[PDB]
């Protein structure tokens, strides 16, 4: 004759982010951090160097949120003029996705004095290339990057060390949707992929 | 002194969905089911005069996917040309957004002789026009449509009944991907929503 208590519903199908306001967080400088690839040669000859060596390379993002007047806002690093990347970076051979993203985010943001529970993303470049895609293109057997993104939450208060050559800004969703052109295929539907989530404004 | 098994990783982190080969699936007839609103006029008119009435619109829509040689499509109803929909429909005031669902995806493809655990995005219409955001834009309180979608599991094998000004087709990823002007902007970015999950190719 019980009745139970029926379960919170599945994460799967709801899935609440606490959010909080961009004044909660700071930053201080550290020493500069220069790209590993100076160019865009330089940068499709080492992938392709590493391809042989070591296989598809794997890079995984994290994607940093917080809020202005109940507005989410993403973080973002600024290298240049037009230039803006997620922290992150490339894994190891055999290092855990998730372990690695926190090494990343540690040598980028980490303060001098991580909660990653949420895949939101995968990115695949078939060729030594710019173009990515969302998919694994049909017929490629072998691309030769595989980028994760993850949903990185935030303590209610953070400090993050910068290095001095990057700019810490935080980008609200208008800014980036339907703007490849501004920041690129990820960056810009990052405003798509993080709309099932269930804000809360604190 | 024991250790403990490890549970499966949160399906947050990673969400496994089965698919299945096109050919597993098939259509029969049944009578035609004509679009509420005649015109773009009609359209606007009728979501006007609901609003005042009984506030927002609330949709809500079905993604079915299957695959051919390994690579997903999505289920799509043409009704034109250009004219492509997901299975769904309007909520009556007070019906719960996933029995809904199952109501409307019954109505238009139900057998005459649903396993809905994952929502995969939001969009907004802020105004009585086309336009349509993955947000909510800055100092829009009332918007005139909230639109969810859902992953929808298939079984191994499914029998659907399709009205006949309709016509069930399969759309791969590569079709969608960046094609805003052939089928808009929920349907071109359902290859980045369903970028996260891990597909079985069965």
């Amino acid at each position: 004759g019980n009745k139970y208590i029926q379960q919170t519903k599945p994460l799967t199908l709801e899935r609440t982010i606490n959010l909080y306001p961009l004044t909660n967080y700071t930053f201080g400088t550290k020493e500069p951090l220069y790209e590993k690839d100076s160019s865009v040669a330089a940068r499709f000859q080492r992938m392709r160097e590493e391809f042989d060596k070591i296989g598809m390379r794997r890079t995984v993002e994290g994607v940093l949120i917080v809020h202005e007047h109940r507005l989410p806002h993403v973080l973002l690093l600024q290298l240049g003029t037009t230039f803006f990347k997620l922290p992150g970076g490339e894994l190891n051979p055999g290092e855990d996705e998730v372990e690695g993203l926190k090494r990343l985010m540690t040598e980028i943001l980490g303060r001098q004095d991580w909660v990653i529970d949420d895949c939101i993303g995968n990115w695949w470049r078939p060729n030594f290339e710019p173009p990515q895609y969302p998919y694994i293109p049909a017929h490629i057997t072998k691309p030769k990057e595989h980028k994760k993104l993850f949903l990185v939450q935030l303590q209610e208060k953070a400090l993050f060390a910068v290095p001095k050559n990057y700019k810490l800004v935080a980008a609200p969703l208008f800014e980036l949707y339907d703007n490849a052109p501004g920041y690129g295929p990820i960056i810009s539907s990052l405003p798509q992929l993080l709309s099932r989530f269930n804000f809360i404004y604190n």
